[PDB]
């Protein structure tokens, strides 16, 4: 899985902590070995929602399926609620784009998973 | 929606007027309610295209829905005109990545919007 | 064809030449005019992988076609590798997302290539 973050607000000391809490959290959702979850947190970038500047967060997520029945919901409620807790941004100013990604479109070490 | 801008030019003071007055402008576009788009800006970005290092931008777009018929070119034809005024980038050196996504793959607010 | 970097790895001194050698190249792989490629790289980025910090990278690759048969896993051993030698990430670490993307959800030059 991937997940990768794109916030309005501050850099954070603890972006590493943050991202490590995350990834473990994912993993276990997913039912994927935490190996192979890959996250990503880029904070201060300009945004803009509901026309205004006030704290906001892009996120996308992918898997190689796992993203079945519930599970978008349930991941954007682990997200959304992880984000909401450490960034302090409002889960009504959170998006999260989802792809269930064909294992042959899933590049890793010089190959694909396909 | 979402528009995501990355760009090699470097950061502009008026980032968020820009952001949004692109908002709204692709609100009205969309036939969206303004309160649901969602947008960023980053600057400073190594970048290259056609093989050289000249102004050049990247943008993701995507909607639940609202993409059909001549819907893209027109988005098209906003974005690179508003990118070309406000950040000198010309409309030649402008790439857009459109998506129309499920809404059960959108999240918000701690759920998706399916 | 587009290829966009994200890696956690410090910024480059070298970042245009990099990017440049690898927009010939991947232009040579898929058949494409060198014209039509765009490429990034975006370095500093708080990222985990398998749970930790060590130097790890997300890429992602679209194109109007051109990922047919083994194209993807040639684009993943061309991309990874140059990756490696350029940036000292370990291939291992390197996760590529690709997109086959309609000509009419590729916005270029104020319209799309539909």
């Amino acid at each position: 899985p991937l997940i990768n973050i794109q916030a309005s607000v501050p850099a954070v000391a603890d972006a590493n902590s943050l991202l490590q809490e995350l990834s473990s959290k994912l993993a276990e959702l997913l039912g994927k070995p935490e190996k192979y979850v890959m996250t990503s947190l880029q904070c201060g970038v300009p945004m803009t929602f509901s026309g205004n500047t006030e704290p906001t967060c892009y996120v996308e997520v992918k898997s190689i399926g796992a993203l079945d029945g519930s599970r978008t919901q349930e991941v954007s409620e682990l997200v959304c609620g992880h984000i909401e807790q450490n960034l302090g941004i409002p889960a009504d100013r959170i998006y999260i784009g989802f792809e269930d990604v064909p294992a042959r479109l899933w590049g890793w070490n010089g190959s694909t998973f396909g």
